[PDB]
């Protein structure tokens, strides 16, 4: 466990970093404080979501659809029926809220406690109802759901080291689809943002969850902002962990 100052990337914004190697188990940790606190995993649960659903057969393949039934969207992108691949990346609400609904709710609660997905607290199903958006809510949406850095590494070196339950065809389904383009041929990297506003404590909740690889290495990674700056959004904090690894991890 190193102690690490990545704080030039982050540019003034408030946040944090881990990177973990499970190979010779190195972990480095930029702001260990922030780092074990749990906070909602807002739009990285998707990684998660997507494979209850190809699990539990409501999803098969990066082109399976939900059936979109024409209801309209200030992103054009999200009035079509989009596939998998194209509901993950444009972070399609309406998508993944219909394909979690389509599962039982003790399904999703013994699959959080065997991923052990921080608080795995999925009481408040419908989400943080009071924010006004209705069916554009759900636990994992600044609500009961909470997830430290830490364990959302820990969560994906489980899957991606093909430690967890689910079949290998879904893993690479994800792996798939969390693909990243960083312009940079000599690392492969892969992740999902996520973003949401804590209201209690006027902070955001910015993230960029994946994984790295490298020639042989694998660093699973977590890069958080708790900026109280509302413009941080997860896309930005997207571009601080690129920074970070072009710098650090190349
Ligand atoms: C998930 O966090 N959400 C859905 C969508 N994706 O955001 S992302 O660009 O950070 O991946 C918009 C924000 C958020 C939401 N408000 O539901």
């Amino acid at each position: 466990v190193n102690i690490v100052d990545y704080s030039d990337c982050f540019e003034g914004i408030s946040g944090g970093a881990i990177f973990c190697n499970t190979k010779n188990k190195e972990y480095n940790i930029y702001n260990k404080e922030l780092i074990e606190t749990r906070r909602s995993p807002c739009s990285t649960f998707k990684i998660v979501s997507t494979l209850i659903g190809l699990e539990k057969g409501v999803i098969n393949s990066k082109e399976s659809v939900m059936g979109y039934d024409g209801t309209d969207y200030p992103n054009k992108n999200w009035n079509k029926n989009l596939s998998l691949e194209e509901a993950f990346k444009e972070s399609c609400v309406w998508y993944y809220k219909k394909l979690i609904n389509k599962v039982d709710a003790k399904s999703v609660q013994n699959i959080l406690d065997d991923l052990k997905y921080g608080n795995c607290d999925i009481s408040e199903w419908e989400g943080d109802l009071k924010n006004g958006k209705g069916h554009l809510n759900g636990f994992w949406l600044e609500s009961s759901l909470q997830i430290s850095p830490k364990e959302q590494v820990q969560t994906m070196a489980k899957i991606f080291e093909g430690d967890t339950n689910f079949k290998k065809e879904h893993i690479n389904i994800l792996r798939d689809i969390m693909a990243i383009d960083v312009n940079d041929a000599n690392i492969n990297v892969y992740g999902k943002t996520g973003t949401g506003f804590d209201e209690k404590n006027k902070r955001v909740d910015a993230w960029f969850v994946g994984m790295l690889e490298r020639e042989g290495d694998t660093y699973y990674f977590a890069i958080k902002s708790d900026d109280s700056n509302k413009e941080i959004t997860g896309p930005k904090v997207k571009e601080i962990a690129i920074n970070i690894i072009k710098k650090y991890y190349s």
